[PDB]
């Protein structure tokens, strides 16, 4: 049966979600889009629900939003953000105009927790395991985060996490760059899923040191600090460069050797450090995988190769098709319609 629906305005706009959802409250960030904290009296959990924004305004949107759906309605996984619901108020595809999705709720996410925790090794080993372990899923089923960063990264009260924003397509028009792997800002040959790895790295380092490792300006800065610490790139990788204009140019800079990670983390588990100079390579290819990464010795006392499960294939076959902006519209209306509710 269709549920019963309320009102109110929360962040400027209708909310008309159904009555399982009770005192929504909106979260403050906005960087998520308008989203706000609920209970939900129907599993009895602390739900985030979020609406989303004139989701039919354009062929770019309307995919967008069907792309959207169609990934959260096909990860399951403890350490992957996923759907426990996703609802409209409309009765008919006629209506239809806005679309509501809910998740489990954390409230924080890693960006904001350096600033308070000292972080001890511990819990960074905790960190980056969930990190990985959802990679891992994330990557098998072949779909690539490809913006991963501590904001991304949502977080709670218990040091559990869930990965956000995966395998949203590009940027318009700008984005912070301290995280993303250099074969994508300089934008090189084919990029396998490993760019999430480098990413990684650098949370790590930053969950370690409580300092971000590369804070660059703009974009030469960027690569200006990353090379000066795993050095400039020899001539297998530069070879491997199937492009042209960045080869020419990476190689125009000054030639710098790798630093010696040991004592650029000065007292740290040593077998952080040694996880970091896996991670942190210039070379996609000779850098550690997700599931490498969970058997690594660092991770002794959470890694359990059971229970690190992976994903169904994902059929991307959408994402090529030219579609009318009515029709990725209906799609997502049929994607909604078609929901089941995880048990
Ligand atoms: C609702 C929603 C829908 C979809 C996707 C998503 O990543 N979709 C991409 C296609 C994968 C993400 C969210 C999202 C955003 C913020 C959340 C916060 C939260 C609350 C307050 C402050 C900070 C955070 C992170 N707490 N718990 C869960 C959260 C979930």
């Amino acid at each position: 049966e269709r549920p019963t629906f309320y009102r109110q305005e929360l962040n400027k706009t209708i909310w008309e979600v159904p009555e399982r959802y009770q005192n929504l409250s909106p979260v403050g960030s906005g960087a998520y889009g308008s989203v706000c904290a609920a209970f939900d009296t129907k599993t009895g959990l602390r739900v985030a629900v979020k609406k989303l924004s004139r989701p039919f305004q354009s062929i770019i949107h309307a995919k967008r939003t069907y792309r959207e759906l169609r990934l959260l309605k096909h990860m399951k996984h403890e350490n992957v953000i996923g759907l426990l619901d996703v609802f409209t108020p409309a009765r008919s595809l006629e209506e239809f105009n806005d679309v509501y999705l809910v998740t489990h709720l954390m409230g924080a996410d890693l960006n904001n927790i350096v600033k308070c925790q000292k972080l001890t090794d511990d819990h960074v080993q905790f960190l980056i395991y969930q990190i990985l372990r959802g990679l891992k899923y994330i990557h098998s089923a072949d779909i690539i985060h490809r913006d991963l960063k501590p904001s991304n990264l949502a977080v709670n009260e218990d040091c559990e996490l869930k990965i956000l924003d995966f395998g949203l397509a590009r940027h318009t028009d700008v984005a912070t760059r301290w995280y993303r792997a250099p074969e994508i800002m300089l934008n090189w040959m084919h990029y396998n899923q490993t760019v999430d790895i480098w990413s990684v790295g650098c949370i790590m380092a930053e969950l370690l040191t409580g300092r971000t490792l590369f804070p660059g300006t703009d974009h030469i800065d960027q690569l200006k600090l990353i090379l000066r610490l795993v050095g400039t790139p020899g001539a297998e990788l530069l070879k491997k460069i199937s492009s042209e204009s960045a080869r020419n140019y990476i190689q125009s800079l000054t030639q710098m050797p790798k630093m010696n990670f040991a004592n650029v983390f000065i007292g740290a588990n040593p077998l952080a450090v040694d996880l970091l100079e896996k991670m942190l390579v210039l070379d996609s290819d000779k850098r550690i995988t997700a599931a490498q990464a969970l058997a690594h010795a660092y991770f002794a006392q959470y890694h359990d190769p059971d229970d690190e499960p992976v994903a169904d294939p994902y059929d991307q076959s959408f994402e090529s098709r030219d579609l009318l902006i009515d029709e990725w519209k209906s799609l997502t209306y049929d994607e909604v319609i078609s929901f089941v509710p995880p048990p």
